[PDB]
């Protein structure tokens, strides 16, 4: 599989030993096929749901919850059966947790979809042979094409691989290369070589690549690399070879748990020690095996109450809300996780004419030599007004409105702009605006016309329908427009052949009318033209017109500029080959120079203020486009990108310049660059390699395949909702309207979203703290167990979850956007606010065990021993008569249990409200800033007092309480928890951070 675009037509089939009337014998197929395989991409690879739920089933969490869920249904068949019965619901409920998590990543993931799968949406099935064994085509499956074999292919065929074109059938060749860059505009292709080896595609004019599409022709070539060799192919390699790290809130999380774990594991050590006594002072009794139930059932305690069961429905349902949310503001975001690092990101490279411009041209400045005498030289500069493509505006000569046509050299640049050019103008009814139809800065040059119809044809007494191309039709028939040279990348510029009317502008006959890029056309003129006479081209006017050049390109202005120009005489046609490109930079030479035009690609109204808030926000911002350098700084300047008058030598730099320089420097310009002139291939994936050296959490944006590596890589590549889909499955966002200013908006609601969840995080987190203090006392001291699996469950699933879930809904700061963006390595709790959830839980721990004690002790409703020997609560119906003297099952009492939850419950409703800010006390912060956040306690309460009130929940989660005595004591146990937060959160004054 051969690099064919470098070698000649007959190289390339001596290469593969192949006749191009013939095609590849029998045997060449059977070897060529063994050698390079079948011309397809390897397979997809998604897992089954086996597989899936085994890693829903990876989690050190979700083991350790399985685990629980064993031990509790092992448990739950140990004793007596009728009054049991409800121990089966423990172990239930923890597996349909499980379960319904598994139940997500299945429908979850199996809705997603590989960008690399939507690649082989452009591989057809079909393609066409010839190959020796026929003499008529033969229509194969692309599948079994091979390199070597003759392919034909015809307007409307989808490439079926990398071919080296030998010979064009039709008159013309033209593909949509889209897929690849996005440009609907269909390119010429040719036959002969292309010099450099080191080409990239969009110079390979003799190739067609596998995946696009034939617009005009037919073309007879032979394939030179196929499959994963071939150009969609390597992409492919490169968005696999591509690995992407987790969310680091997911890396957050995970380390969460590798370490939840520990700390378990490390209580149970303690707690076996706390009672270790039990190995000197235990005299082999009976009761000795009814122990082992009171450490096992309290370990599974001690796992529920250690993790934050409901945080995963909390967080997605957070995310899911936001993501609907960033939608309305046109952010369409693919995975919900990457919303938080959207919010974190760093740097942002945008394409620039797409996005940060409005890819709508219109001609502002054009300018013709008016005088040519001596060392004195006088152009002709005029202004233009009306932005749209729509015919209307008017041409002036010092802000004076003037007739073109009183100029001459006007009426010829205005015959250039219209006949050396392939698009045109067209009104529409359903939205009455005027259209473009080819391309943008082509469909200008039209409107030029329009605005300037140098004849001064009657065209006021027409309908719009016809009004967009009546002086750009009228100029079409005085000249015949016999071919046309079309426009490449090394001569930066095209021309048109063409023959007057006969008898009616036949004084010289054929002409040549050029326009491209200033530097090459001019340098290709002898003449300038001044009139309708014609001087040779000197010194002087030449700086002349460079400067204004120079000016329009570099200045305030930042406009684009066209140099046109015609050939006086023509070379013969009999002697033009009009179908090998390279001569065409020959046959446009010996000009003569009739103005230049320069046009604005206006930026977006909200852009400018967009740059704007990344600088208040530390977000870097580079811009990516196809200007040359200095116009690409002009128009940095002109969004802010860039101060007007601020040193930017180091700070932008052109594909060409990054390329000569060494992986050293070359990683250096990256941190410091804000503007990347004519960027090549490659360089998105690279400069994104090296933003991320530097440990920066960068945006891509782009819409071919060309870009899907980089969209890849990037840490949120985002692509345009009117870019290519494969592009879009690539990239983690959508821009809806294309629009730059919507990247920014994103990245706000990002840190907003995060805010609010980082402190519904703290908030359970905490909590689920407490609760495990809670069973760590109840059995260090040996006391009975003072809540249990099924109610902590309740509380975390949904008590705790709708409070954390409302804590989503709290207000954004108003600093959001002033302040750096947040490093991923910033820990959620840590220091000074470790030590308080440190103290907070442990005061939970104390408080809810206490108050289930206190029933037992000091209470009116079920007294116990005050001087602590519950504590052997274990021994009654052993030794009845020791000290006992009463029922021997008040232990299994449900109020002491629905006491310290009450306590739990309410010091949570409690803690959620300290949570509404981590450090402003509520007298400053008031509940009733979320409503929501009040709204749900009420919602959680009235929900607690379902599972007292109802009379099936009774049986499963106790009986009711007083309210007057036994609930009030709640009160005075848990409402002094928000004291003891004000108190620390107070001592926020004391130090020196606010
Ligand atoms: C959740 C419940 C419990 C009981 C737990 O063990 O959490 C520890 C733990 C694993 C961490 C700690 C917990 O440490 C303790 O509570 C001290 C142990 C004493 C209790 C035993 C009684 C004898 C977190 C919870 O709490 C405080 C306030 O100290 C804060 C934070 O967690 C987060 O930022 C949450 C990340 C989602 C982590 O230090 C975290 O370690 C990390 O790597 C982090 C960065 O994750
Ligand atoms: N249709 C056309 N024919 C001839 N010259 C053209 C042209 N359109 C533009 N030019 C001139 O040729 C030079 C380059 O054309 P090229 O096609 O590479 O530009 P481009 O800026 O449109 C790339 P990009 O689409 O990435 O922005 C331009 O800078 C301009 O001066
Ligand atoms: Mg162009
Ligand atoms: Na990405």
């Amino acid at each position: 599989m051969e690099a064919a675009h470098s070698k000649s037509t007959e190289e390339c089939l001596a290469y593969f030993g192949v006749s191009e009337t013939t095609g590849l014998t029998p045997d060449q197929v059977k070897r060529h096929l063994e050698k390079y395989g079948h011309n397809e991409l390897p397979a997809e690879e998604g897992k089954s749901l086996w597989e899936l739920v085994i890693e829903q089933f990876e989690d050190l969490l979700v083991r350790i919850l399985l685990l629980a869920a064993c031990i509790s249904f092992v448990l739950a068949w140990f004793e007596e059966g009728e009054e049991t019965i409800t121990a089966f619901v423990e172990p239930f409920v923890i597996l349909l947790i499980l379960i319904a998590n598994a139940i997500v990543g299945v429908w979850q993931e199996r809705n997603a979809e590989n960008a690399i799968e939507a690649l082989k949406e452009y591989e057809p099935e079909m393609g066409k042979v010839y190959r020796a064994d026929r003499k008529s085509v033969q229509r194969i499956k692309a599948r079994d094409i091979v390199p070597g074999d003759i392919v034909e292919v015809a307007v409307g065929d989808k490439v079926p691989a990398d071919i080296r074109i030998l010979s064009i059938k039709s008159t013309t060749l033209r593909v949509d290369q889209s897929i690849l860059t996005g440009e609907s505009v269909s390119v010429i292709k040719h036959t002969e070589p292309v010099p450099d080896p080191r080409a990239v595609n969009q110079d390979k004019k003799n190739m067609l690549f596998s995946g696009t599409n034939i617009a005009a022709g037919k073309a007879l070539g032979i394939v030179a690399t196929t499959g994963v060799s071939t150009e969609i192919g390597k992409i492919r390699d490169q968005m696999a070879a591509t690995e992407q790290d987790k969310t680091p809130l997911q890396q957050k999380l995970d380390e969460f748990g590798e370490q939840l774990s520990k700390v378990i594991s490390l209580i149970c050590v303690a707690v076996w020690l706390i009672n270790i006594g039990h190995f000197n002072d235990p005299v082999h009794g009976g009761s000795w095996i009814r122990g082992a139930i009171y450490y096992f059932k309290i370990a599974v305690a001690l796992a529920v109450a250690a993790i934050p069961e409901g945080l995963p429905a909390v967080i997605t349902t957070c995310l899911a809300l936001g993501t609907r949310r960033m939608a309305k503001k046109n952010a369409i975001v693919r995975s919900l996780p990457s919303v938080e690092t959207l919010g974190c990101t760093s740097v942002i490279c945008s394409d620039k004419t797409g996005t940060l411009t409005t890819n709508q041209m219109s001609v502002c400045k054009m300018f013709i030599i008016d005088k040519v005498d001596g060392d004195f030289c006088s152009l002709n500069e005029f202004s233009i007004t009306g932005s749209t493509y729509a015919p209307e505006g008017e041409v002036l000569k010092n802000d004076k409105p003037i007739r073109s046509g009183q100029f001459d050299g006007l009426v010829e640049l205005a015959t250039i702009c219209a006949l050396c050019n392939d698009s045109s103008l067209d009104f529409n009814e359903t939205k009455g605006v005027y259209e473009k139809v080819g391309e943008a800065t082509e469909t200008a040059l039209t409107t030029l016309v329009e605005k300037m119809n140098v004849f001064n044809t009657e065209v006021r007494n027409l309908s719009k329908v016809e009004r967009a191309n009546a002086c750009n039709s009228v100029i079409r028939q005085l000249m015949k427009k016999e071919f046309t040279l079309e426009f490449s990348r090394d001569r930066k510029s095209m021309s048109v052949y063409c023959s007057p009317a006969k008898s009616s502008r036949a004084a010289v006959g054929n002409k040549m009318f050029v326009k491209g890029a200033p530097e090459g056309v001019i340098d290709r003129c002898n003449y300038v033209r001044v009139g309708t006479t014609r001087v040779p081209m000197t010194g002087p006017v030449k700086e002349k017109i460079l400067s204004v050049i120079k000016e329009w390109g570099t200045g305030r202005d930042t406009l684009r500029c066209l140099a046109l120009a015609t050939r006086d005489t023509p070379p013969k046609r009999e002697e033009m080959v009009l179908d090998d490109s390279s001569r065409f930079m020959e046959y446009e030479t010996d000009l003569t120079f009739v103005g230049v035009v320069g046009m604005l690609d206006p930026p977006r109204k909200e852009v400018m203020g967009s740059i704007q808030l990344c600088r208040d926000a530390g977000i870097r911002v580079i811009m990516i486009t196809g200007d040359n350098k200095g116009t690409a700084i002009a128009i940095c300047r002109r969004i802010g990108i860039f101060g007007e008058n601020e040193e930017v030598a180091d700070r932008a730099y052109t594909g060409r310049e990054f390329d000569d320089l060494p992986l050293a420097e070359q990683r250096e310009a990256c941190r410091r660059a804000c503007c990347f002139a004519r960027v090549e291939p490659s360089h998105k994936s690279k400069i994104v390699e090296y933003l991320q050296s530097y440990d920066e959490i960068t945006a891509m944006t782009g819409d071919g395949v060309n870009d899907a590596p980089a969209l890849k890589k990037a840490e949120i590549g985002i692509a345009m909702g009117s870019g290519t889909a494969v592009a879009k499955t690539a990239s983690e966002m959508v821009l809806a309207d294309d629009n730059f200013s919507t990247i920014v908006a994103a990245v706000e609601e990002g840190r907003a979203i995060y805010n609010n969840m980082k402190q519904f995080i703290r908030y359970l987190i905490s909590s689920n703290v407490g609760e495990v203090v809670c069973i760590f006392l109840t059995a260090a001291l040996g006391l009975p167990e003072a809540l249990i699996p099924v109610q902590l469950l309740w509380v975390n699933l949904v008590t705790d979850g709708l409070p954390a879930t409302a804590l989503g809904f709290n207000p954004p700061d108003l600093d959001i956007m002033d302040r750096p963006p947040r490093s991923p390595k910033e820990p959620l709790i840590s220091g000074w606010l470790f030590f308080r959830y440190m103290a907070i839980g442990g005061y939970v721990g104390a408080a809810t065990v206490g108050a289930a004690a206190w029933w037992f002790m000091y209470a009116e409703d079920g007294p116990g021993v005050t001087y602590h020997q519950l504590t052997h609560f274990m021994q009654c119906t052993e030794d009845h008569p020791h000290f006992e003297g009463l029922d021997c099952e008040i232990f299994e009492a449900p109020e002491p249990m629905t006491m310290a939850l009450s306590v739990l419950v309410t010091i949570e409703m409690c803690n959620a409200l300290n949570s509404l800010s981590e450090n402003q006390s509520l007298m400053r912060m008031p509940p009733w800033v979320n409503i929501w956040l009040l709204g749900s306690i009420c919602l959680s309460m009235s929900l607690h007092f379902l599972i007292l009130y109802v009379d099936p929940l009774p049986m499963i989660f106790k009986l009711k309480a007083l309210d007057l005595t036994q609930w009030l004591m709640v009160l005075k146990i848990s409402l002094p928890v928000i004291g003891l937060d004000e108190i620390l959160k107070f001592i926020a004054r004391n130090y020196l951070e606010g």
